[PDB]
């Protein structure tokens, strides 16, 4: 037998936030010719996900050609072809870890 030693409480504490610089966490530029061929570019991919990992998973998922390009603004614009825009955004954020601190959208 014991003397009031059941259901012991324990600490929990909390984490520590920290902001470096807000302006754009994920770039997204769409381009079309008012026809059928749909194209969408994206940038800001982390190191954990290379162009080969995104091109292999995208092409294997729903055949989403995810190649890379070099623009005069940076030189790493990941070009993604396919009518799965909302998908690339849902998969990018869901895979990035709920990243929405900022988004650089292009204006055509």
């Amino acid at each position: 037998m014991s003397i009031e030693n059941l259901k012991s409480f324990d600490p929990f504490a909390d984490t520590g936030d920290d902001e470096t610089a807000t302006s754009n966490y994920i770039h997204i530029r769409i381009q079309q010719r008012n026809g059928r061929k749909t194209l969408t570019t994206v940038q800001g991919v982390p190191e954990e996900y290379d162009l080969k990992r995104i091109l292999k998973v995208l092409k294997k998922d729903f055949a989403c050609n995810g190649n890379i390009v070099k623009d005069p603004e940076m030189g790493e614009i990941i070009q993604l072809q396919g009518d799965q825009r909302a998908k690339v955004c849902e998969f990018m954020i869901s895979q990035l870890g709920l990243q929405k601190k900022n988004i650089k959208i292009h204006g055509f």
